[PDB]
């Protein structure tokens, strides 16, 4: 009934960044039993919102070749901070099977 669809999303940073926040990581789980990195908020007017594709609850899988599989929150954050203007996100979207 539930699955994941993997999508590639390219964002261009605005002056206020990509326009989203994250939670999760090994030792700082967003969801019980699950170490993945999740999008927790999408800022109105921000790059991610305007682009239209990223959604709250989506899993961040990779950023510019850097894996976010089984990373700490701090490793994730450093990856997100390390970015310049153009950012390629590999995203896992929760999906319902009909």
């Amino acid at each position: 009934f539930q699955s994941m669809t993997v999508v590639e999303i390219k964002l261009f940073k605005g002056p206020k960044g990509l326009g989203f926040s994250i939670a999760g990581g090994v030792g700082n789980q967003h969801i019980p039993g699950d170490n993945s990195i999740y999008v927790t908020k999408i800022i109105d007017g921000g790059a991610a919102q305007k682009d239209g594709r990223l959604q709250v609850g989506d899993r961040l899988l990779m950023v510019n070749n850097y894996s976010l599989e089984e990373v700490t929150h701090e490793e994730a954050v450093a990856i997100l901070k390390n970015t310049s203007e153009v950012v390629y996100l590999k995203v896992g979207k929760p999906t319902t099977i009909y």
